[PDB]
């Protein structure tokens, strides 16, 4: 039928790929697009070598870099979020497909904490909101947000789990600030956004601090009850 | 009935803009998108602003500035052209659209020129490439093309008469070398692109050396035949 769109936002190291992964192995009906930063994150693609070399010198030079990495890894999630929405689920009886992360979060956590931390400039910033507006603006809509919320503290010690070496001087400090950015936008609902229907948009907050691996029957049946809500 | 889409190319002060604004008064059927670069060098929109200040910042260091002026001026180019097609001309017997530039020139001219001379590393002029690839990929294809045809010499002096200060300092040798690729793509039609329709696209080629402002008739009879066999 119409294949309905459930973004999954959270922290750095919250669970998102684990919770993607399982969702996507249970049904038939439902289908996944990991976000292209995680797939950078490691034959390449061209996209993949851009995105590894970006990366990398996102790290040695943020305030050069942000920009560029930003408006690539929007561009990135629209291209792989446009072709499994015309791609896949052609065939099913109640199509589900699972965003690892959307364009608001690109927006709304990522390049909005760079342009508060002075990595990007006002330029920088009010060119990629224009560039953001413009490139959303001619499909993606949700039709609701699964928020997995864990402290700081969890995500920081998930981050230590998963050892990627360039992410192990990452700070408490930094995961606090994009904490708070989440509870503005999906518990309070304090965050103000340029696309109205958003604050109208479902969304099913899971706490996700205990792990879930080998038990994640009750996140999963909130999932199901969410969708038949929606 | 369908809007014609003439793309009007040349080098640096060829006298694009002149003739354009000859072109738009002399028919009701006939309407011009003046490029966004050009209206960025002089109330003020909030892309004209971005537009001065990256401009400004180009002159200073090109190296940095490159990629991001590069995709802004693309985007506000896609922006104005798909605004004149949806906006105009909708009464009109034999409507036809003059395009000041092209997305082709953004990539194949100017973008193209600035990876050339470093101004843009290897990554920044990939992501260029595929980001223009996608942001055209999904209606602003072009009719025809019309070449303004002025010595890198002439081009030199038309600046020095339009009098812009930041301007002052561009040299010939710049000049050429846009020369040599203008000859390549649309006289010789060497030039290899990504888009497949162009090596077919009708081209009418005006020498523009001799001052026209007040003798241009010979040049729009060439355009009114040229318009009569798309
Ligand atoms: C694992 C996080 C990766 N990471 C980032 N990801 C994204 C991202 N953007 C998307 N649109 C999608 C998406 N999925 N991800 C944006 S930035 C990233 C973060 C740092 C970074 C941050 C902050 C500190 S700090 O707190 O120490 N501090 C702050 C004050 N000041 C500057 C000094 C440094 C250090 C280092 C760098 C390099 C990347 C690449
Ligand atoms: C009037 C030209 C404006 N100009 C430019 N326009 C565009 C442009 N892009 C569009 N997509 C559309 C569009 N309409 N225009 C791109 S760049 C521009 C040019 C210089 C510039 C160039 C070359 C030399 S050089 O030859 O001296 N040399 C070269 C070797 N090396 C680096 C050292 C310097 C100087 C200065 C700068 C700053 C802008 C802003
Ligand atoms: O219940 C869980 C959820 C996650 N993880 C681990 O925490 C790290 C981060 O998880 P993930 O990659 O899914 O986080 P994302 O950044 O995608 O949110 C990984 O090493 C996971 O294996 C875990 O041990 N138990
Ligand atoms: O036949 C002409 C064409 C142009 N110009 C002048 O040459 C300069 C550059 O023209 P234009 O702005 O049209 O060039 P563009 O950069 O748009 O090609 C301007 O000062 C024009 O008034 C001129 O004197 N005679
Ligand atoms: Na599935
Ligand atoms: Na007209």
């Amino acid at each position: 039928t119409r294949i309905k769109k459930i973004s999954i936002e959270g922290n750095i190291a919250a669970g998102k790929s684990t919770f993607v992964n399982i969702l996507k192995q249970l049904s038939e009906d439902w289908e996944v697009v990991p976000e292209p930063v995680a797939r950078w994150s490691n034959e390449l693609t061209m996209e993949q070598k851009n995105g590894g070399n970006v990366l990398q010198m996102m790290y040695e030079k943020p305030e050069r870099w942000s920009f560029t990495f930003q408006t690539y890894a929007c561009l990135s999630r629209i291209r792989a979020q446009l072709a499994s929405l015309n791609g896949k689920l052609k065939d099913a009886e109640k199509p589900v497909l699972f965003f690892e992360r959307s364009v608001y979060s690109d927006r709304y956590i990522f390049a909005s904490n760079l342009y508060e931390s002075e990595s990007m400039n006002e330029t920088e910033w009010t060119i990629y909101q224009d560039w953001h507006d413009w490139m959303n603006n001619q499909s993606l809509e949700l039709d609701g947000i699964i928020y997995l919320q864990a402290t700081p503290e969890t995500c920081l010690h998930r981050i230590y789990l998963r050892g990627r070496n360039e992410e192990q001087g990452i700070p408490l400090e930094y995961l606090e600030k994009l904490h708070y950015k989440h509870e503005s936008w999906l518990l309070h609902r304090t965050l103000k956004t340029n696309f109205d229907y958003l604050q109208e948009v479902p969304i099913l907050t899971l706490d996700v601090n205990e792990d879930f691996k080998d038990k994640y029957e009750s996140l999963v049946e909130k999932v199901k009850e969410f969708l038949s809500t929606l």
